[PDB]
């Protein structure tokens, strides 16, 4: 078929699964939320919580589905219609190595519910404590062995592909061992060998070399909030994506609709980025295309507290907040402009 409606592959939405509901999870996780202290404010602060109530979530904006729990299998399926209605082919899920059977369970129901409707799956690994490549080898090794003949399991060219959070918390010297073909504890011609994608952060000077002598296969940005780094500063992609090229690696720039954060981070205003309609979104789109680029990346499906979701929101004034929404948007633009977006992407492809 060439209805212009099929899901690309190439397009990868960050996707998180740690929403809880009292009912399903015993608690309404990550709905409520510690609210962080100012690194700048000085000592003494009792920030405190949003408890997570009907009325207090810990979002600037609220969601369609409400306080919905990561393992509903009802929302699941909800969530994979929105990742057809927005093309994105790929879910890029969050994992934090909890090592316990609640995460083993999730990660089943969200491969079985993507593969109902042909998407895949790929995991965004976390900067878990004590993380090393050791630890990292063995969690590839136990996540390709667990979930890589699931029908949902992503695959690109026959390979596997990790993004990496925060790389640059471990040493280039650390990462050859793991990534170059003659490292200490290569992946590289084994069977779990995969294309692992860093998160490029500052200027070239520092992370030309660092993934150059980490050996990653390719680098993303992540940062939905344009400017914030050098590396989620949208006139910097061509640049980027010219060194990749030359360089052998994949880019895979991450585009957002928006950011804010402050019922979580009061005193993180700067990272502000409005929506304005949908324009800041377009206009974000549009460079990570316009650089020519092989692969996007999407911040995000559902970072409610960073308020980067492309997820239904709803207007909502509560006793306690009154939301962000989506204004003069439905509930649903967000979905459909990004299927407006995978298809002049495929386009250019
Ligand atoms: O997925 C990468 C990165 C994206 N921003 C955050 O989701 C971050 O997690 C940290 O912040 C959230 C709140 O925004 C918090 O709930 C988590 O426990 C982390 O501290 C992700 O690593």
């Amino acid at each position: 078929n060439n209805l212009g409606t099929e899901l690309d592959y190439d397009t990868f939405c960050f996707y998180y699964d740690w929403y809880g509901s009292e009912a399903i999870d015993g608690q309404y996780r990550h709905w409520a939320h510690a609210i962080a202290p100012d690194p700048n404010g000085g000592s003494g602060q009792n920030p405190g919580t949003i408890p997570g109530t009907q009325e207090s979530i810990a979002s600037n904006f609220y969601p369609q589905l409400g306080r919905y729990s990561s393992s509903d299998p009802n929302i699941l399926t909800k969530h994979m219609d929105m990742f057809v209605m927005a093309r994105t082919g790929v879910l890029a899920l969050t994992w934090w190595n909890e090592q316990d059977e609640t995460e083993a369970k999730r990660i089943g129901l969200i491969l079985d519910a993507a593969d109902k409707k042909k998407i895949k799956v790929c995991f965004h690994l976390e900067p878990y404590p004590s993380r090393n490549v050791q630890n990292l080898r063995e969690n590839i090794v136990k996540l390709i062995t667990r979930y890589g003949n699931h029908p949902a399991f992503y695959r690109k060219d026959g390979k596997p592909l990790f993004f990496i959070y925060d790389s640059y918390l471990i040493e280039p010297s650390e990462w050859e061992k793991l990534l170059s073909p003659g490292g200490s504890i290569t992946i590289r011609n084994t069977a779990y060998d995969a294309l692992m994608i860093g998160l490029w952060t500052s200027s070239p000077t520092v992370q030309r070399p660092f993934i150059l002598n980490a050996h990653f296969d390719g680098f993303y940005t992540y940062f939905a909030a344009t400017g914030f780094t050098y590396g989620s500063t949208p006139t910097n992609w061509v640049s980027m994506q010219k060194w990749a090229k030359e360089n052998g690696k994949i880019f895979i720039p991450s585009v957002g609709p928006g950011y804010i954060d402050t019922r979580i981070r009061p005193w993180n205003g700067s990272v502000i980025r409005t929506r304005t309609d949908g324009q800041y979104y377009d206009a974000m789109y549009r460079k990570a295309i316009e650089a020519g680029v092989s692969a996007i990346s999407i911040t995000s499906f559902n970072e409610w507290h960073e308020g980067s979701q492309i997820e239904p929101a709803v207007p909502y004034t509560s006793s306690e907040f009154t939301y962000l929404d989506y204004e003069n948007r439905e509930p649903d633009y967000y979905l459909t402009r990004t299927a407006y977006w995978v298809g002049k992407f495929r386009e250019s492809k």
